[PDB]
């Protein structure tokens, strides 16, 4: 059997971040850190499942608290966003549980499909799969950490400045008062306690990490698939000015078909996650874009709002772009194959060219759409239209202006 | 001739529900319950035609009553919905009459096309055609029955509670007063009578059943076609790792072409019904989605409204999905055919792959559109845009709020 | 040379209505009524060109009168429509002049391309080209005549009823007063005279006839092309269950390619007319649909408005449908060709199937779009969206209501 | 080596206007005027780079001045346009710098790809590449010069007429007062000086020239590519009625594949410029179309506004059309290739036809869209929808009307 310890495989590249997500109980798989992907199993009676259950219970407590708070103060389009966030987090938990159910088989087939690409005539690119996945994951994690830090900083600064510059009722600033004020939706349903406060903060951070990790996981999977597609494209490029025997084309076509089968399997496994991520990101992007013209009090509030908006837009765009890189790389080999000489031309090249040309090699949201650059441009246009229609809805709220600091 | 009594055929699977619809006079065909589909005939001078005429007369009476009531009280976008409902029911009646005119030939060709799939190398799946059609029909019928029961319960509860908690003019609750109040649009044109009341209730139930049965019939037809397409896909799958003779591919291609011809014939027969169902469902989905933010008095009213909205959305989505299952199953065999070895590759496989790849195997609304997952996603986007644009229209009505119970 | 007197050719079918349009000076061609299409020539120094110049001068006088009237009374979206109408008529005149410039060559190639289809193995359908063109032209002409008669009847009835039921300033009804009132935009710039009145009425009728004849001409051309495409489809159908020699497929492919070349030539010649008709019909359909909810005084006004709206919608839809019949008929032969046996299969059938499948055989508006059923459905959706967005614009005008009859 | 002095090459056709743009420091390339394209190099330490840096510094000064002026007077959708203009100019500068970085290799490959087309069997069309590029560049430059002259004339006339017909505070007209009034956004941040005034005027002219030159450069590149594609189409046309040897088809296919490779390279180099031009033109077209109904004081203001709007719309449309001419010319050869006789038919013709039919030969905005006539029609529809949605936004501003001349 192949030596998984040092081989450039998708599992070896992705399992560190899979375990990091397991720490906040996203994808409860047993033995995810094992070098051999065959040892990855899904078990309900396991520590990851227990941590996942605890996290869903906490997120459901938060969701119920938000729901009751909104019901007491009424539900408006602006407040609903928080409830939507919590609901999406819960949905992501469930989706990831199902994905873990499907993940052993997926990773097994992935390994048995990517072994041929670990040996010649395929070559490791300048940036290996592990490095690409590491860069993407570090970028997303650091950006999310900065977003959460800016959120906390802006909230704390607004609270302290409101209390200090009020020239009215003081309520001397404190951690307990901050928790009871900014997170009143929680303690209105549960009795306050500092331990509960720390738990609420940690679970909110976990919810944010889950929200970002859906997109990050999609990015890593797309990177893994486009890695092998780019390897195929490079191997084809190596035959640009050579007379190619039919066996070479047979092997190339077989490997391409195997990669397409793996892509179909992964798409079937990940369709629910792709759908949830796309719809949630679209909704949140529209909601935040509707608030660009809104007036905020402190410069830190503007900084946080614009950082969050730009990071959300970039994360959605890069999810779509990494997914569409599969399609672009699949199509890139067509240009090289079209240069095949008449002497090297045969039935296998015709089959491969027809498949590349007519088959849409791309991830899909339950086949309700395919993640391509066409889809990203269409999404941008749809967002523009929705924002144009909705800014008229938001005009009355926009003209309300900033509320008095004392009030 | 083949023994139709125990053979797994579409007619044997669908005729029970065709007869059930005939009971409310939807599709007036003679001998629909006969095991031999060749005995199914359409005759104007027949009992089903007479019951159909009676039902269209009753529905036209209801339509005229609604029209006169709206004219007396003025036509608004909110009231127009009822008139639209009645008109759609009448249109469905006419469409189904034409479909019955076309149905003998259709079923005949269907039978003569599906006989090859009843014998090897084709195998009956885990869920046979009869079971799939039964599950779909039972689900739709039960959901529609629950919707109508919730409608009646909510209306009766609202009427009784309005009369009781009025602290004003009483008009002691009774069946006659309920009929004269909730269905005042009828008795304003015809003299009241309890027999007329029972007739009105029965005809309203029949109209609801027709509205649901258009979608149900589309679902059953799509199930029947996708059944044979899935049989073809499974037979192809059985040759994944075998050297296939040219005769096998010839037979597969011939059966696929015959199934495509049957699909074209059925689409030509059912294009009007598909168009009517799609347009009616789109209009009603938009209308009901426009009322999600409206305020209702009793929790039973909310329960009925949300049950009806969710059932309508799910029924439209599942009609589109069952229709698109034909396209998905037709495309599913392409992945297996692409794995055909170079030794088994021949002209027949090339022809079949080209046809699968370039031919859009899907039901269509008079070719004005094709029922695919692409079409369902586009429909969802169009509904979102229409609702965004229309909620501004509905804002003045939304802010009116609940009327006084006494008034 | 072939005997054009009794041959079933497009020129013989269309020249009567071409001459009828020439009577109002639409397409100024010399010798359009000659049996031999080679005798059709375009000459600036000809009687048709003189009548065309006279008609453009009259239409320009009307356009200037409308422009000055609107400038004196201000330009609003509701009045602009008349100016747009006149401008479109002038544009149609110019376009048709250019089309006549291109029409000799077009008709020549058409004849030299349709001669093969006048002899076996091609057969004349049940409805020959002349009968189809006659039916379409008679339908359009009669509907336009009824529309204009209803317009005049409604205007005269409104004028007479306003004068009679005023109980105020009388201005006893007369032809001169009616002309000065309803067509005040003309006589405000030119001195009144009964001869001028008759000229204005005749030129308005001519403008309406031109507006309808653009669509009618598109319909006749689409009928002519789809006639030969249907002949090809029928010839292919005749080989469903026969072993076909390669020469038959060679001839079929050659004739199909020649028909495609003729379609490309006709599309190049008629692209400007198609674009103008599409844009004008879209604008007018949107404008009239915006007025469905407007309140009119007399039932005759409602009758005229709804007749005009329904006729406009049906004319646009049937233009698109007749144009798309070319594409549908081109695609219809694919189903038959796919049934070709393995023994009769050859390179020619593969070429023909690939061309049918991948070539979009359809008329186009300068290739800015292709007239297909897809395009008609998209146009309907776009009109729905535009009307939804514009009814909010029209709400203030809609709520104004009917003006006082006396005022 | 080939004699570049008199050869009909893209570099010889385009370098005069490249140098003209270099005069305002758009594309800083060294030796752009050399006959040999191999001598074109990009160097940071060069005079063009220094002039480019000076121009970006001046444009950044203008951008900061506009930003500070808007911040002092508040930012509104109407004023933001100027800031957007300046930002777009800066972005264009950066993009063109990167394009120059990529331009040596691009032009080298272009030359080595277009040498075969300078010799038989390829023929120079009636209008050579140099003449086409000259016509396009002269048209764009003259239209932009007229637009700027009309802008200056309208501004000066409005200023002088406001001062003269005020019957109030005079501020006798002068160049200094005009500069301080119309360009108050600049001198509010920098001290006034006539030299600074001349510099501001020159830099504004340079910004306008850059804005137009992005589109002009796209047009010239599209002309260059469509030139060779049209040469290929003409060569194919020359074989319409001849028996063609396989070697001729091999050469045609090889040249077509080389042209497609060159198009892909140029698209990769120019994707950023295409994206920027498309988005900027869309935004400005929408903004100016939103102001068609606005009321202007003097007829010269209307003349300038409508000249600018029509020129902008035509420039965008012609950019899209020149880019799509590549696709249209690539597709034009398919009709001729489909007429190839059965005896001349071979594998090479099949390959070429499949490539032409299934490959989208067109420029693209980073593959986020392809510049086709389909894309132009979609852009027109999107602009119509956006304007319909936005005119409701602009209604309050439209009804404000012209401000008092004195105020």
């Amino acid at each position: 059997l192949p030596n998984y310890t040092n081989l450039d495989l998708f599992h070896r590249a992705v399992f560190p971040f899979m375990f990091l997500a397991q720490c906040v109980a996203i994808m409860p798989l047993v033995g995810i850190r094992e070098s051999n992907p065959r040892r990855v199993r899904f078990a309900y009676k396991s520590i990851p499942m227990f941590v996942t259950l605890i996290f869903m219970i906490a997120t459901s407590i938060l969701f119920l608290s938000m729901f009751t708070h909104l019901l007491k103060i009424g539900i408006t389009a602006k407040n609903f966003v928080g409830l939507v966030f919590f609901g999406c987090v819960l949905s992501a938990y469930v989706v990831f549980i199902r994905l873990a159910k499907k993940w052993p088989a997926v990773v097994r087939i992935w390994t048995r499909t990517e072994i041929p690409f670990t040996k010649p005539p395929y070559e490791i690119p300048k940036r290996n799969l592990s490095r690409r996945v590491q860069l993407a994951a570090l970028a997303i994690i650091g950006l999310s950490l900065g977003e959460h830090a800016l959120y906390q900083v802006s909230a704390i600064l607004s609270y302290t400045r409101r209390i200090q510059m009020c020239a009215n009722i003081t309520t001397v600033p404190s951690f307990n008062n901050y928790m009871q004020t900014n997170y009143d939706y929680v303690f209105q349903l549960l009795p306050y306690s500092p331990i509960i406060a720390v738990l609420i903060l940690l679970i909110n951070g976990a919810c944010t990490f889950v929200w970002n990790y859906m997109d990050l996981f999609i990015m890593m999977i797309s990177k893994g698939l486009s890695y092998r597609f780019e390897q195929i494209t490079t191997r084809i490029r190596k035959l640009e000015h050579e007379e190619v025997c039919e066996s070479v084309f047979i092997q190339i076509r077989e490997h391409y078909v195997k990669m397409c089968e793996l892509l179909e399997f992964v798409d079937s496994a990940m369709s629910s996650l792709i759908l949830l991520s796309c719809v949630n990101n679209l909704y949140f992007v529209c909601y935040q874009l509707l608030n660009v013209f809104n007036k905020l009090r402190w410069p830190i509030n503007y900084i946080y709002f614009w950082y969050s908006l730009l990071y959300l837009i970039g994360r959605t765009a890069f999810v779509f772009l990494t997914a569409a890189d599969i399609n672009e790389e699949s199509k890139r080999g067509l240009g090289v194959l079209r240069r095949v000489s008449s002497r090297s031309w045969c039935v296998e090249v015709e089959r491969l060219i027809f498949q590349m040309t007519t088959q849409t090699v791309a991830l899909s949201g339950k086949k309700f759409y395919f993640l391509t650059r066409r889809l990203l441009f269409g999404m941008a246009g749809t967002i523009v239209t929705y924002e144009l229609v909705l800014l008229q809805f938001d005009e009355p709220n926009r003209r309300k202006g900033l509320q008095p600091l004392c009030a």
